[PDB]
RNA sequence: CAUGGUUGUCGUCAGCUCGUGUCGUGAGAUGUUGGGUUAAGUCCCGCAACGAGCGCAACCCUUAUUGUUAGUUGCCAUCAUU
């Protein structure tokens, strides 16, 4: 990846400078029109580390989780994950989504039955009501766990868009010992990211460029 | 004031909890709170929680309309009679 490719997406722009992390300034290559800017030739050593990490990840046949939330992240962690053939959170993370993994599957498991029903021939038996309801149930489900829902187990790794929003993620993969791959803002904490990836969280084109390259890493590397 | 069973009572009020996860040194907390909504912990949305059980509701009885089957010991519209 190109440091042009990078600062024609935005990937330099920072937060504001009061909103910033001290532990940034590593990162960080100066201050403009109030608001910090991020050092791109770091971001393409770090990026590129990130890319073989990814590629080597995958080479175990290992799982990745890509996590984001973000109204700018949710739209392409999603089609990369599911391009690379990865699964990703891109709704709402649920408390326990790893860590309570042996309850969650009972819920990924309720969406595969209720799927059967629909492929079986029972909603043609059922009393309106019920398939009306089991429907926003599915609905729900599919909102939630429909990208995680064929994951055989907890991930080898987790992608993280934001992990100052995504908290609960990060504290996930903390308990669970599982390396964030993570796009870290200037107000991010990097202590907290195995591969720290400096870059705007805010941008949509700086996300589709930063995920698409992790995704084709664990497309390169399986 | 040793008990089983049975009963009143708050009160048909809406609650009471558990499993797993998470937070807390700990007792505990979370869920069950919040924004709406409902007769309702009713439902929806939000949420470090995700689910489940006992309750709520429904399934039961009666009452209000009606088709059909039945027509005596019930009934008398169309008939003659008392
Ligand atoms: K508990
Ligand atoms: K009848
Ligand atoms: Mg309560
Ligand atoms: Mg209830
Ligand atoms: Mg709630
Ligand atoms: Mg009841």
């Amino acid at each position: 990846i190109s440091m042009k490719q990078l600062l024609e997406a935005g990937v330099h722009f920072g937060h504001q400078t009061r909103r910033w992390n001290p532990k940034m300034k590593k990162y960080i290559f100066t201050e403009r029109n109030g608001i910090y800017i991020i050092d791109l030739q770091k971001t393409v050593k770090l990026v590129d580390a990130a890319y073989d990490y990814m590629k080597n990840v995958a080479e175990e046949g290992g799982v990745a989780l890509f996590v984001g939330t973000k109204k700018q992240a949710q739209e392409a962690i999603k089609d990369e994950a599911i391009r690379a053939g990865q699964y990703y959170v891109n709704h709402r993370w649920l408390g326990g989504t790893l860590t309570n993994w042996d309850t969650i599957q009972k819920r990924i498991a309720r969406l595969k039955k209720i799927n059967a029903m629909e492929e079986d021939g029972t909603f043609e038996v059922l009393p309106k009501k019920e398939v009306a309801g089991l429907n926003k149930e599915r609905e729900r489900l599919e909102k939630f766990l429909g990208g995680i829902a064929d994951m055989p187990r907890i991930p080898d790794v987790m992608y993280i868009v934001d992990p100052r929003k995504e908290r609960i993620a990060v504290q996930e993969a903390h308990k669970l010992n599982i390396p964030i791959v993570a796009m870290v803002d200037t107000n991010c904490d990097p202590d907290e990211i195995d591969v720290v990836i400096p870059s705007n969280d805010d941008a949509i084109r700086a996300v589709k460029l930063i995920t698409a390259k992790m995704a084709d890493a664990f497309i390169e590397g399986n």
